[PDB]
């Protein structure tokens, strides 16, 4: 009742928990990791689509758009969430792939991924360090999803526009809900979008090491799937060669 009404919507169209169904059992290797961190991303990959379909305006852009918005965005949506879901059950402290998969320092021993663990973790502190609410991640993580579009932009550019606008907008109602300054409420909005304009970089990296380990993966020993081996494919050059244009919030 003081929550603005698509900030209760996001609330319930928000997914429910996704399990790795990771073995657990017997002693990581760091190929089994790998393996279940994907199909863990698979089940993921099916649960944005389904948000998507769901999230009010997404689904009058364009069939194609919606697909290209996916495509580039999963990886940074993915890498968010992780954030989130370690700032709200671990405190930040450990990261939580899944209830049934979650990396404690002794745990990314084994490097290979040490380091890339190291840059994840990145997101969680920062939500530590803000304080960051649940109307404001609803709210920015939209944003995420509308983050990237191709250098000859999107088929339904205009509806898109709009969207982007009117999640900006709901993001200073969140903002809003709390930051009562125009000071603060201003400083704000300019920090939790940095925050946002920051994970490019941070994604670049995941996106990298995900399309290397893709390309080694037989050498590797690490199974993707399906859904998951399509967007990477599909997308993950042309997104590493910098062939898509950033939006970004600041200059
Ligand atoms: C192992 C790898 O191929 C590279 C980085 C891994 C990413 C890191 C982002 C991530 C966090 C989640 O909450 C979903 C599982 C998850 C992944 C599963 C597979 C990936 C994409």
């Amino acid at each position: 009742q003081l929550i603005p009404p698509l900030i209760n919507l996001l609330m319930s169209i928000e997914p429910d928990v996704i399990y790795a169904g990771h073995d657990n059992t017997k002693p990581d290797t760091s190929s089994s990791l790998l393996t279940s961190l994907n199909q863990l991303g698979e089940r993921q990959l099916l649960s944005v689509v389904k948000w998507s379909k769901s999230l009010p305006g997404f689904r009058n852009l364009h069939i194609d758009d919606q697909i290209t918005l996916i495509q580039y965005s999963w990886m940074s949506l993915m890498v968010f969430g992780l954030g989130w879901r370690s700032y709200k059950h671990v405190s930040g402290q450990m990261l939580y792939f899944a209830p049934d998969l979650i990396l404690n320092e002794q745990r990314m021993k084994e490097s290979s991924f040490y380091s890339l663990c190291l840059t994840m973790w990145q997101i969680p502190q920062e939500f530590v360090k803000l304080q960051v609410s649940q109307e404001e991640f609803l709210c920015m993580k939209v944003l995420l999803l509308l983050n990237t579009i191709p250098l000859e932009g999107l088929r339904s550019q205009t509806q898109f526009e709009e969207m982007r606008s009117s999640y900006i907008r709901e993001l200073i109602k969140a903002i809003g809900l709390r930051q009562k300054g125009v000071v603060s409420s201003s400083q704000r909005f300019y920090q939790l979008t940095k925050l946002l304009d920051n994970l490019h970089d941070l994604v670049k990296q995941l996106h990298l090491y995900c399309l290397n380990t893709f390309i080694q993966s037989r050498a590797l020993s690490v199974e993707f799937p399906e859904m998951m081996s399509e967007v990477i494919a599909a997308q993950l050059p042309k997104i590493l060669a910098g062939m898509v244009k950033p939006l970004l919030f600041h200059k």
